[PDB]
This record gives structure tokens, C-alpha cells and sequence, in this order.
């Protein structure tokens, strides 16, 4: 039938010929035949999203971060700073244990971006302290990082998928860290702008969730890909795991944002856009969103940010 | 008579909450108080230094790649093909297994880009294949890249240590991949450009090359950082492998590189690029190079393409 390529089904990516015990020819990537054109357009899009904290002027809202009192600074420190913990597990442990996961040789570099843009994420808000926060406040958020335990419960959930030998659950995890985990604390720059405050920081948190979006929908994407192959009791098994982890982190998520926002006022509105998003989540898994209009309620004013 | 930071030794790095069986307080990354300052030095240059291949006008190369024989383009794809398996290598398995292997958490993210970077330089071979050859020549040559044994053994000796258990060793390959393993390759598209054909693809070459000098230069530190604090046995066993690894790669880039320019006469003098790299490679692990003049030797209009300096992101 002349078929094109044959040298690619008698070789093996260098990840395979590591697991194999080191057999195998091994097969550079070939960037001219894409075995699934997905991984070139999101291949594209991403390194086309390439940014740094520093293209953004966080200086010119200094103004602004001086009209909050000090609680709200601390609040905004400290959300922060647990967001930080959640993007650097990802760039650290989550995102480069998907690279031997891989269905395609560009799916693996793929995830070495991901990896990296989400480093560039964590170190964003330690930029943006840099410019507004003294040096107490950021030391104080540090210590409340590691103290408080409804975030570490949250920190400790995913990590274990990742480093255990299921690579779909694997997989799931590495959907659901961009795809809701952080959401509950974006809440707050778009609450903030949308009030006026802190313009310049909600242009980083616009640009972290560019990136975001594209890492959970790709990451669905590859979970729909291996799961459409299982048999129905499998698919069904996963199914049933992807919910029973969701439910689990979404009760640890609001008892972190009821603690976190506990002297504001802000944790059920936050809550809400938390769950919105762990609706968007099932629907890239390929699943149905079972939450109601009102368990999923954004403002005109936040949505807009 | 007469009258900071404590959280961070009470926590751990997510890595290492993992590498104690999932036990310890988490702290998050500290990118105002940097532990190592180089570390901050080499974020923001490898950062800084982002690029793409669409940066460089490729196409302009088309003139001067029609006035090479089949010969010559069949040379230019294969080894570009089996530098890009070299990349892919470093990509997916050696800069990734350098990250739960760092001395700080800044460190662990700098190895993301380093992985992420080298997929970018293995990218640009393929765009420049896009715009210089046909279908036919790109098969052909990962065909060849597949099945030339003394590729593959060159491909195959430094991932057993990215895989096993000693990180220093580990470390040392990591260094050597971006400190010598591909110069023996770049040779081609620098004697190329000083001959006047494909100019552009060289301006790829050189913006590869001033990450992979960076590379090198932070693994070596890294290397160097780990290993003056151990004993004077261990550090002297460290020197023995260095040596002993450094020599057997020598070896397998002397057959490849005799193989791969077999026709065109150019491997003696690819050797001697390579080997000058080999040295420089030694000094950024701290070590002298044992190499003379004459076994390190380049023609001034190869160093010039070697050493010349390297649209927005
Ligand atoms: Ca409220
Ligand atoms: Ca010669």
C-alpha cells in the first residue's frame, strides 16, 4: 500500500527505550508528519503565548495597592502565595510527569512547555511582590503557606496521582490543576479590578489563564483519547473516579476559601466561580457538568475581568 | 555591662515532600529571597534569550541549497536529523531528570526551560527541513538516523545515567550534552556558511548554540557546587568519571563522525571541533583540558561562524 514513514513503527521515542529496559532504535521526533495535528496547533498557540512578568509595568499599580488596608494587602499576599504553591508542584511534579505519558513524541515536548510556562506563572506573583509587598509580607505569606492545612490538603490531593504508575489518573490530575484548582484565588484580582484596584496585576492573572485554558483542554483532550479506546466497564470505572475526585477537591477547595476569605465576605461568590470552572473541566473530559445555574453564578463585572 | 526565613527550614519543596513518601509541609517557591543568586542570573538570561525559528528568514537559503548536490543535501538532512534525536533525548529524558535533582527550587524550575528550550532547538531542524527539503529526504534520512549503529550507541550511552540512581553522574551527562555531543554536527553548517551556502540556517545554529553554552556553563556549576563539598576520595572518583565518560564519548563521535562525512572529507577536521569542545566542556566542570593545539585546531573561517554573536517575543 506504500505506506509512508514504516521507520516510525520500528523505533521507539528515547522516553519508550528508557521504560523498555533500553531496547529499541531509537527515532528522533519528526516535526514534518504530525501524527495528530492537535499537537501542532496547540504546539503553536502555546509558544506563540510566550510572556514574562516583566512585560507588564506592576509599578503603576502602586498607587492603587496603597488605598487597600493592610488585611486586604495580606489577603492578596497570601492568596497569592498559595497560588504559587499550586503552579510549583505543576511546573515541578505534575506537568513533566506527563511527558512518558505521552501518545505522541510532540505531545512529550509539548508538556516540557507546559512544565516551563507554568514556572513563568509562579514566578509572576513573586514579581508582582517584588514591586507592591514589603518584605514582612511576603516572609508572613510563606509561613502561612506552610501552616495552614486546608491548603496543604489541597497542596498533598493531586500529588501522589502524579508520582504513582496509573497514567490516566495521572492524567485527570493534570487537567484539573489548571482547569479548577487555581480559580477560587483568581477570583480575587477580577473582584479587585473590577472595583478599580490593581489593573496592571489583573493583566499577568489574564495572561496566566490564557495559558491555563489551553493546558486543561489539552490535557482532557489526551485523557478522551486513551479512554475512548477502554472497554465500557473501564470507561465506566474512570468516569467514576473523575467525579469522586472532583466532589473530593471541591470540598477541600471551599474549606480553603472559606478560611482564606472568611473576613471578607468573599468565599460563597469565589465558590461559586470555582465551581463554574470544575464545570468546564468535566465538559473537556467529555463529560456532562452536573452543577446548576445558580451553584455556578458570576457577575457581570467579574466576568467581564 | 551590656543587654529570617525560618519557615523554609520547616517545610520542603513539593519534589522533595515526594522524595520523602509524601511527608513534610510544603512551601512554595521563593522568588524574592533567592537562595543561590546565579540561580536568578541564568532564569533571567535563558528567559531573556527566548526565541523561535520563525525568527530567522529560512526561505533565503533556497538559492544556495539548490547549488548543492543530492549528495550534499542528503549529508545536510541526515545530520541535522540525528542532532535533532540528540535534542529530543535531552528534551524528554536528560534535562527532566535533572529537576528533582537541584540544590534549590529555583533551580528545579530553571531545568523546565532548559528541557523546554532544548524541544525548541530540536523544532528548528524541523522547520528548517520544512523550507529546504522534500518529503522524500526528511523519510530518508530518519530511516538512516534509526539504523546507523554508531548514532544510535552515542544516543544510547548517556540515558542510563539520566535514569539510574547517582545524581552527580546524572549531572555530568547533562553537561556533556549541550558541552559536546552535537558540535561534532554543527561543524557542517558553519563550513557550509563560510563557503557562502545556507547563511541563515547557521543563524539558527548560533542561537542553539548560546543556549546550549548556558546549559553547560549551569550544569557545570551545579556539578562543581555538589561535588567541593565531599570527601577528597569521592571528588577525585568524580574527576576519574568525568574523564572516563568524556573519553568513551570522544570514542563514539570519532566513529560516527568517520561514518557520517565519510565521503566529503570532512571528519578529521569535525573531529577537531568536537574535541575542542570536549575541552571546554572540562573546564566548566572545573577541570583542565588534556587536549594539544593541533587535536583542537579550527580554521579561523570556521571559528568566525562558531563564535559570531547570535521581530519581538
Ligand atoms: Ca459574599
Ligand atoms: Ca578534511
Amino acid at each position: 500500500a506504500k505506506i509512508k514513514n514504516q521507520y516510525y513503527n520500528e523505533s521507539v521515542s528515547p522516553i519508550e527505550y528508557a521504560q523498555q529496559g533500553f531496547k529499541g532504535k531509537m527515532r528522533s521526533v519528526n516535526w514534518n508528519v504530525v501524527n495528530d495535528e492537535k499537537d501542532l496547533e496547540v504546539w503553536n498557540r502555546i509558544t506563540q503565548n510566550f510572556w514574562l512578568p516583566e512585560k507588564i509595568p506592576v509599578s503603576n499599580d502602586l498607587t492603587s495597592w496603597r488605598t487597600l488596608t493592610p488585611e486586604w494587602q495580606e489577603l492578596i499576599t497570601r492568596t497569592f502565595t498559595g497560588l504559587t504553591l499550586l503552579d510549583t508542584i505543576q511546573a515541578t511534579v505534575g506537568d513533566v510527569a506527563q511527558v512518558p505519558n505521552s501518545l505522541t513524541d510532540h505531545e512529550q515536548v509539548i508538556y516540557t512547555n507546559f512544565a516551563f510556562m507554568v514556572a513563568v506563572h509562579a514566578r509572576s506573583y513573586g514579581s508582582i511582590f517584588s514591586t507592591l509587598c514589603s518584605s514582612e509580607q511576603i516572609e508572613e505569606a510563606h509561613e502561612w503557606v506552610i501552616n495552614t492545612e486546608t491548603l496543604q490538603e489541597r497542596a498533598k490531593a493531586l500529588i501522589p496521582y502524579y508520582v504513582n504508575d496509573d497514567p490516566l489518573k495521572s492524567k485527570v490530575a493534570a487537567a484539573l490543576m489548571p482547569g479548577f484548582l487555581l480559580y477560587g484565588g483568581f477570583y480575587l484580582p477580577f473582584y479587585l479590578s473590577a472595583r478599580g484596584k490593581l489593573p496592571n496585576t489583573s493583566d499577568i492573572i489574564r495572561l496566566i489563564l490564557r495559558d491555563k485554558v489551553i493546558h486543561n483542554y489539552y490535557s482532557g483532550y489526551k485523557y478522551q483519547k486513551k479512554v475512548a479506546k477502554l472497554s465500557p466497564e473501564k470507561q465506566a470505572e474512570m468516569k467514576e473516579f473523575v467525579f469522586k475526585l472532583l466532589y473530593e477537591l471541591i470540598d477541600l477547595e471551599k474549606a480553603y476559601l472559606k478560611e482564606l476569605y472568611e473576613d471578607f465576605g468573599l468565599a460563597d461568590d469565589a465558590i461559586r466561580f470555582s465551581v463554574y470552572n470544575a464545570g468546564k473541566f468535566l465538559q473537556n473530559l467529555g463529560y456532562d457538568s452536573p452543577f446548576t445555574e445558580e451553584e455556578t453564578r458570576i457577575e457581570p463585572e467579574i466576568f467581564t475581568q
